[PDB]
């Protein structure tokens, strides 16, 4: 008892929501989370064998252009000035990555200057504009042309969603810059960088204050019945999965769930960078991950002939399954708006509130999960505490 | 006696060693700069039509691992976080630069895996060892094998030295780094960046003090008899030419000038990068600079349909010319052993010493300048100065 507040979830969301409550308005907060660990999807840890900081749940790679969010994070942890870039496996050929000057030349076989490459792709791209984009499939082409996105948008997302790319959401590809120059960084924002003592320090720095306690191991759905009994005094803030929540009674919320599959080999370097996408169909995972390559400042410290690689894999997500993504087709829409009116429904009849990737069924960046829960905190929390 | 101390020359090798007379042992300081201006090499300015800063000596970028040096400039200047990349272009195209997997894979046509390049390379550099490499072409092919030499080296070489690559130091082509994985970062330092106020603000800061004078305009040559009966207990630190300073008794030493057109585009964007390396001979130039794009972070500031771009040019310098780098030759070298020794006994004699790119003839980045500029004052100038 004496808590004033109950996250469900140990994510960047439920931590930052937390974290507020605690320092800035000196509640105390109770946090539970269904894991053995805290951070949700941010938690990395070292691999036993090589020593080498591990995403165990996918590439973790922190950018943003809010300065605020920036400040806030910094209290936290330093971090390196890693900047993140992808190439493009396709055909035998790594490719520079995403479309700029260089993928241009590379692919279409000679030297293109802005000017020319504009001109390039606004002819075969002409098919659909920007503005009349409605998917994945006519907003790609409409920011890259036909031949780019067949080439190295096609088969990818097939394996990514195995979803029609006519009713995947448009966002999902302008998640990705385009460019006219040979800059190939692959987020442009303005603060970008990773943890520099690894993520599960700066996770654990954050629930570190003393006005919250963790309790890991623990499934709200069993101990909500008497925990808020304990104490009907605290609001509750909900990360987990929205449609989950009701029982699926309006249905299953389309999600896609990823797999990794962890390698040691016996060469020093594998792929001679952190990431490199597989955008051809005949391989059936997405991508591989390189994990020493993410701290190019501990070489000394990584073994000199060893490296753990990481093959990721995406499929449907099952029950048993994490959920990763929201699909977000016109059909999973609907069943969306519905478990909406719930969730509103149950905010004031049982002072539960929905936040987080899964909580809102949106695909947000870790960045985007602080920037919404500090929304929450300024706009919600503040008053109903 | 008004000055303690007399520099001939205002490039950042000489605004080191004033500056530090002048902050750390409280002594008056004379700087004779020959040039309008200050700063030597590292000098920029804004082009008038876009306000665009523009190097005017050649793309100036800097880098370093020393630690001394960078807590050192940063007492006069913020750094931004650029990283300096280079494109080279060949045969059409633009090639990822220097050596690493992207210049592989885009030269010989598919991708080459760390281990397959460390083996394709160990194959074509089979001519010659690292460790028996004693000059620019035997060097490069032991390190990037003879394709990549044949097709990125010889040619750029060529129009820049017009001299025989047996005859160039190996040390030249060291400068890059030989990699086998993506990184295509230009150099390999702890620390780099762009003066966010740009060169001339940081230049001009290191002569800002109150026991410092500069006078521009002013030949050391023209100025120095009189100079030196004016103060004669000052030492002097010399930055010129070596072999001008005595007036070539041991004949000329090799070097090599530079020559730019600039021009101002009516386009945003002309080439997509800061520098654009040019390595086929049917290009006069060696490369072009669009300087823009060294301050991304002054976009707001920089015209929307209009860039600056500066080619450049190599030859050899006359008597008429600033020479911009030394090019030691074996026969320069030998040249240059003798200048050492006058150099020597006019240190002893005449209190003078030889400091810099062009005071030492020796192929020096700012940070190296700046480092022995340090050295020489700790470990020559608080003596010679007690
Ligand atoms: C593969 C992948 C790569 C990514 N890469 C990046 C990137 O490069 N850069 C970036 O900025 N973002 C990235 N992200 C996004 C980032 O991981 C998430 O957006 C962020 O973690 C979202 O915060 P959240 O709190 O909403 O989600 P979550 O981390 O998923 O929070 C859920 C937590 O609540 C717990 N929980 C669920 N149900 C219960 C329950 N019933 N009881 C108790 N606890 C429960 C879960 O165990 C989990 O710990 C990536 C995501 C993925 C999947
Ligand atoms: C094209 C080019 C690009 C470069 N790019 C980089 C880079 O990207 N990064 C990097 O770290 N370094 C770079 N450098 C190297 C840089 O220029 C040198 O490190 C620096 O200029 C050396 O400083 P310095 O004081 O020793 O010599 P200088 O800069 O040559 O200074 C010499 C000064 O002495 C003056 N002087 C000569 N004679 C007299 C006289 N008789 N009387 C009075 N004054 C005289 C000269 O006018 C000049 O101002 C580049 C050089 C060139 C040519
Ligand atoms: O090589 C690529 C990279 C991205 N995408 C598309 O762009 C979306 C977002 O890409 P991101 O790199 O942002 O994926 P995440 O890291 O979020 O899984 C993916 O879902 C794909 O549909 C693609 O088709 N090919
Ligand atoms: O595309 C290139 C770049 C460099 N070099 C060789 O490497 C030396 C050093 O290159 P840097 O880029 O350091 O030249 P700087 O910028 O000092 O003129 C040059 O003199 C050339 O001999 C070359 O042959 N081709």
């Amino acid at each position: 008892s004496d808590f004033d507040l109950i996250v469900v979830g140990s994510g960047l969301f439920g931590l930052t929501v937390a974290e507020r409550a605690a320092s800035q308005l000196g509640k105390k907060v109770l946090i539970v989370e269904k894991r053995s660990h805290l951070g949700g999807n941010a938690y990395s840890e070292a691999e036993p064998e090589t020593g080498i900081e591990i995403h165990k749940y996918g590439a973790h790679l922190f950018h943003t252009s809010n300065k605020r969010v920036w400040d806030y994070v910094n209290q936290f942890t330093a971090f390196t000035g890693y900047q993140h870039r992808v190439f493009a496996m396709h055909n035998g050929t790594a490719y520079q990555f995403p479309m700029g000057l260089g993928l241009i030349n590379q692919f279409f076989g000679r030297y293109y200057t802005p000017d020319e490459a504009r001109e390039l792709i606004k002819e075969q791209s002409a098919e659909i504009d920007s503005k009349d984009a409605t998917n994945l499939e006519e907003k790609a082409i409409s920011l890259i042309g036909r031949p780019l996105y067949e080439a190295f948008i096609r088969d990818y997302t097939a394996k990514q969603w195995q979803t029609d790319p006519k009713e995947l959401p448009a966002g999902n590809i302008t998640r990705l810059p385009v460019r006219y120059n040979f800059d190939n960084r692959y987020f442009n924002d303005t603060y970008e960088g990773l943890p520099v003592d690894g993520y599960a320090q700066w996770l654990s720095n954050m629930a570190d204050h003393e006005n919250i306690e963790v309790r890991l191991d623990t499934d709200w759905f069993e101990v909500r019945e008497d925990l808020r009994a304990q104490n009907p005094e605290a609001p509750v803030v909900y990360t987990g999965p929205l449609d989950r929540y009701f029982d699926y009674s309006e249905g299953h919320l389309g999600w896609r769930t990823l797999d990794f599959e962890t390698e040691v080999l016996n060469t020093g370097d594998f792929q001679g960078t952190p990431v490199m996408n597989y955008n051809d169909a005949e391989f059936p995972y997405t991508r591989i991950h390189e994990f020493r390559h993410f701290h190019p400042e501990r070489e000394d410290r990584h073994p000199k002939d060893k490296t753990v690689i990481m093959k990721e894999y995406s499929r449907f997500a099952e029950e048993g399954d994490e959920p990763y993504y929201p699909i977000n087709t016109p059909s999973d829409r609907e069943m969306l708006f519905k478990y909406r009116e719930l969730a509103d429904a149950e905010t004031e009849s049982g002072k539960v509130y929905f936040g987080g990737r899964l909580g809102t069924y949106q695909y947000l960046d870790m960045h985007m999960a602080i920037a919404s829960a500090l929304s929450m905190f300024d706009n919600k929390l503040v008053d109903a505490l």
